[PDB]
């Protein structure tokens, strides 16, 4: 058993709070943000070895990524910035800071009682979002 045991599993979004604002700190754009906005992703998260993968399906995009602890990788948002991305564990939280632009973000994942719950922070503007198992 291992480091991210508790987060392994499929997940699906039950709520959001102020993702519009967050999306629009972002800098996406009206349309993407509308559609986006609607969709219900379903979180996969595996490990294997030192390699996490999440993966999310929606109606909108479907997006993968896999990447060892520290490691810097290039990532493809949803909303397609083309951004460089570090995940460590932080107290059994995973912090995930993505830099493009001169401009960075920061995505928290964390287990709470049933749930997952992923915090995302621009600038001053919080958005969060609520997983359950699938
Ligand atoms: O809810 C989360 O896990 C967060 C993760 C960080 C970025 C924001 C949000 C992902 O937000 C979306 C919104 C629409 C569709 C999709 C995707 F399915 F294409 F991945 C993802």
């Amino acid at each position: 058993s291992h480091m991210c045991d508790a987060f392994v599993g499929t997940w699906k979004l039950v709520s959001s709070e102020n993702f519009d604002d967050y999306m629009k700190e972002v800098g996406v754009g009206f349309a993407t943000r509308k559609v986006a906005g609607m969709a219900k992703p379903n979180m996969i998260i595996s490990v294997n070895g030192d390699v996490i993968t999440i993966k999310s399906e929606s109606t909108f995009k479907n997006t993968e990524i896999s990447f060892i602890l520290g490691q810097e990788f290039d990532e493809v948002t949803a909303d397609d910035r083309k951004v460089k991305s570090t995940i460590t564990l932080d107290g059994g939280v995973l912090v995930h800071v993505q830099k493009w632009d001169g401009k960075s973000t920061t995505i928290k994942r964390k287990r709470e009682d049933d749930k997952l719950v992923v915090e995302c922070v621009m600038k001053g503007v919080t958005s969060t979002r609520v997983y359950e198992r699938a």
